[PDB]
């Protein structure tokens, strides 16, 4: 009954028991939501997609394994033409291009415009600064952004004051003077069941995407490995690890949720924002504390849902070789009660239960 489109990640094709990155995650989420109320989805997306039981109207822009150019027309260009036809209540963004941007705004949707994120502000990155671009472009147009934690919307008051030589075309004047994120929080997790946590063993996992830059996936994978037998790494294929970190390959979702379970702890060494990987809140829910590699002083997402997280402090100027002593430390000499894992457990299921997240959808669109 409600009319939405529905813009993808672009990333990787998508699949409902795959969510290879933090914006992957919301992606999922925002569309399990529309599902779960029975809205008309147009998706324009890649041939490759698969949606199992669901019920989406498939507008495919071609088999998608590098976003490339004539995809990125070919998508713009379905924007305008479905909405030329249908009346749209919403159009649901993930981070998307300047000329997906445009073509809402074209359309005459950009005031229906909901978009989420997850990629921090990067200004030593083109594409990255690219994506804020255009949020600032998205809040120009009218359109509303939507952060998953607090912390992402402090780290957003620090963006933009952040300048780069590649940052001439942004319009600092305008994002100084406008909070680019609504109040409202985006659910991380929807809890459609009360998890029941079980006793842990001594597996400890990592179940980040493999990058030196932003993830430190090497840190992670470095305590993996002095782990031997008591440790395992998930990485996608795509953002795979070398030879010298050997990892399981593109389990499924559910597989790696299955281990999680009976996890003693699962390894975070992305020491921003800790919203690029999903992975924290599904170990919390669970009752599996994070450890979590944090810069001094900064917000973090994992102390959100779980304020009691170890923290293993480090600054910019710290040397790998230091973090990955100071890491490994904290990972091998690591202990945790059955109590810790059901009190922290308990906390999440307070915010994040079915009724608490669809509320919160319910607020976002509106």
């Amino acid at each position: 009954h409600m009319k939405v489109m529905f813009i993808p990640s672009r990333a990787v094709p998508f699949n409902p028991d795959r969510v290879q990155g933090g914006l992957e995650a919301v992606h999922l989420n925002v569309l399990k939501y529309l599902v779960s109320i029975g809205a008309d989805i147009d998706y324009i997306g890649f041939d490759n997609d698969t949606f199992g039981d669901w019920k989406v109207t498939h507008h495919p822009v071609g088999h998608l394994t590098k976003f490339s150019l004539g995809m990125s027309y070919t998508m713009a260009r379905k924007i305008v033409e479905l909405a030329g036809i249908h009346e749209y209540d919403f159009v649901v963004t993930m981070e998307p291009t300047k000329l997906t941007v445009q073509a809402i705004k074209d359309a005459g949707l950009s005031k229906v415009h909901k978009n989420f994120m997850a990629t921090p502000f990067e200004p030593v990155s083109r594409g990255i600064v690219q994506i804020w671009d255009q949020t600032i472009q998205i809040h120009k147009n009218g359109g509303k952004s939507y952060a998953p934690t607090k912390a992402f919307r402090e780290f957003e008051r620090k963006y933009c004051h952040m300048t780069s030589a590649l940052t001439d075309k942004i319009d600092y004047d305008y994002w100084r003077a406008n909070p680019l994120f609504e109040a409202e929080d985006y659910p991380v997790i929807c809890l459609n069941e009360k998890p029941e946590v079980l006793p842990a063993t001594d597996l400890i996992i990592s179940a980040q995407r493999y990058d030196t830059k932003m993830r430190r996936t090497d840190v992670a994978l470095e305590a993996i490995k002095a782990l031997g037998e008591n440790g395992v790494g998930y990485c996608p294929s795509k953002w795979a690890p070398p030879a010298k970190y050997p990892v399981i390959i593109d389990a499924p979702h559910s597989e790696i949720m299955e281990r999680l379970k009976t996890a003693k702890a699962l390894i975070n060494t992305c020491p921003d924002t800790g919203t690029v990987e999903n992975s924290s809140i599904e170990a919390i829910s669970k009752g599996v504390p994070v450890i979590q590699l944090v810069f001094k002083d900064y917000p973090h997402a994992t102390f959100e849902y779980d304020p009691d997280t170890v923290r293993v402090e480090i600054d910019f100027s710290t040397p790998k070789k230091e973090v990955v002593a100071l890491y490994t430390k904290a990972v091998l000499e690591f202990t945790d009660t059955y109590e810790a894992r059901v009190k922290r457990a308990e906390a999440v299921w307070k915010k994040y239960n079915r009724d608490a997240v669809v509320a919160m959808w319910d607020k976002i669109f509106t």
